[PDB]
């Protein structure tokens, strides 16, 4: 989640200089959170832009790509060959 909300204060930073995170801890990413509020007010529906940063969405997994039981599925699900099709016709 770090990783994700310096990706997005670097997409913003000609509008304000992002901090240093340099030789920090993986907790002290909450600068960073912070600064992103900051930075959203300078731009419409800011609502889905906050979203993304107070609450990232997140889904943690288990198991280990995994990806094998998603492609049986998908390939033994009979509606799931047609859905495929449509959409690729």
């Amino acid at each position: 989640v770090a990783r994700k909300l310096s990706l997005l204060a670097i997409i913003w930073a000609n509008y304000n200089y992002p901090p240093k995170v340099k030789g920090m801890s993986p907790e002290d990413k909450c600068q960073a959170l912070t600064t992103h509020l900051l930075q959203t007010v300078e731009q419409i529906e800011k609502t889905n832009i906050r979203r993304m940063i107070i609450e990232p969405k997140l889904t943690a997994y288990p198991s280990n790509l995994l990806s094998r039981k998603l492609l049986n599925a998908i390939r033994d699900s009979e509606e799931g060959q047609f859905l495929i099709a449509s959409y690729y016709n």
